[PDB]
């Protein structure tokens, strides 16, 4: 007799850019508590919709998901945030699971592999000559998707908790910078992407995207961002940041999603990791945790409550 | 995914748990502690590092005690959370902050239709007093700090104090850090509530919350709230002041100050967390904890 209710939401097998159909939920939940509903087009896209059963008490727990590995170290992981929240039965809560930024190696392209185990020194030849790489880029890795749950309010979304994604990291990355993280609760706070540069800065909450690299914003649709134009046209080595706001790697790393998206490098400094995201817990919550690491590459989401 | 997560043992109130009380708590778990019978280092828990690595540590400190109305919500704990090199086989030593204790319910039947509101003894003294001098109480205590240290050459050095919450006044604040260990680690001041205790000083009052080189020991309550109605509301283990109508100060690395004077609006102090330069802060001091503190250890993670 534990009177513990709970729900466990994942990727749904989902990774890469872009999230689960409902299809992929539907298997992944299958025989289980939780049914959920799958936007298909619009912003709503991949992201999870969730009756209430009861006015009750839930607590509510997300993990934002890891960033990408380099051309050469240990990912920078999502972290997650835990609040309390009193809902209301028949309410609605959109569930965003984030899914890690893209590993630049391996490679299904020869030459990029040769690269990868450390046979083609072509981009340590180029670095020797110059500050950034200019011709031979790639083998940054994607930022890592946030995770959002948020409910709707005379049709404006309100964020509950933002779980940030982990930035990726550079091609030539070779030690820790342990830039402390950061975590926000005052809805004044502008949820903004972060810088783009050769790489992709992670999308935030609230945002207008333009670039190709750039990760999107949660109500644009969160989708992960594309790589840099010359690491496309060099040698295709395209590392996509992961849905809930990723962006794209260059040499550098591409910037976490989050609430403010973390940034990326204004250049192609084959040494600058992108930055994790930033945080969020609404003060409509009471929050339990502060926003700590978790080993996982994927995201995910628990609610629960109890009888 | 493995981690060490350090709780009270079951303990609460002024004093620290047992090894019966850890033994009990961590059976079954991946955690195993000495815990001191005697001495200052009575309730603290002794854990060896099972490998040469770069860890997190994540200390939260005590909420403080509640007043004469369960309105007003207990002040929390502080969280700090810090990176650190260990190496295999180097003991770190780690106080559980406890909750301060609340005023109100009580046993008592008098105390207890205070609690209620269905005996105004001490809204009629401070109507007709403008102080309360005789029906003293209703304050809660402060909450204790929670404690990682190491012993280097026989002297303690602190790694990580995460501060506790101070108690609520009976008629009822950004989080403070420090990393320079030249800025000394004191007491609070007391008045007629305890003052928390801090890291190292020497404890003279018996309502004063001891620092953590004393024992950590949480305070007594004040005289007068023991003598007229043994309205007794302590301090909690890891340097939390005692209570009297003002709220006791939490323990911390510098104590939080309780009020001059018996004051029945007036709130105790939280304390003044620290982390040490031999390690990196993760993420800003933020208060979360609302009952007992709680120390957990892990793996490094970028």
């Amino acid at each position: 007799f534990d009177p513990t209710v709970h729900w466990l939401f994942t990727t749904c097998g989902a990774s890469g850019p872009h999230g689960p159909t409902q299809a992929q939920c539907n298997n992944a939940y299958q025989n289980s508590n939780l049914s959920v509903e799958v936007g298909s087009e619009g912003p709503l896209k991949g992201i999870q919709i969730w009756k209430v059963p009861a006015t009750d008490t839930y607590s509510i727990s997300g993990y934002g998901a890891a960033g990408g590995k380099g051309g050469k170290m240990m990912r920078s992981h999502g972290v997650s945030v835990l609040g309390i929240f009193n809902l209301e039965k028949d309410d609605m809560l959109y569930i965003l699971v984030g899914q890690q930024g893209e590993d630049a190696c391996p490679s299904t392209n020869q030459l990029i592999q040769k690269v990868c185990i450390g046979e083609n020194n072509v981009i340590e030849e180029e670095i020797r000559v110059n500050r950034s790489v200019h011709e031979w880029a790639g083998g940054g890795g994607g930022g890592g998707g946030a995770t959002y749950v948020f409910k709707m309010k005379d049709g404006v979304p309100v964020p509950l908790i933002i779980a940030a994604g982990g930035g990726g990291r550079a091609y030539g990355a070779k030690t820790d910078t342990f830039h402390p993280e950061r975590l926000e609760n005052n809805s004044s706070v502008l949820g903004l992407n972060g810088n783009s540069g050769a790489a992709g800065g992670g999308g935030g909450w609230n945002d207008n995207t333009s670039l190709l690299w750039a990760g999107k914003s949660l109500q644009e649709g969160a989708t992960g961002g594309h790589s840099c134009p010359q690491a496309m046209k060099k040698w295709g080595w395209e590392t996509r940041g992961g849905f809930g706001g990723g962006g794209g790697g260059c040499s550098s790393g591409g910037g976490g999603g989050g609430y403010i998206g973390g940034n990326a490098a204004s250049n192609n400094d084959p040494e600058m990791d992108g930055e994790d995201g930033v945080s969020f817990i609404s003060p409509l919550g009471i929050l339990y945790t502060p926003a700590l690491k978790v080993m996982e590459g994927h995201g995910e989401v628990n609610i629960k409550h109890y009888l």
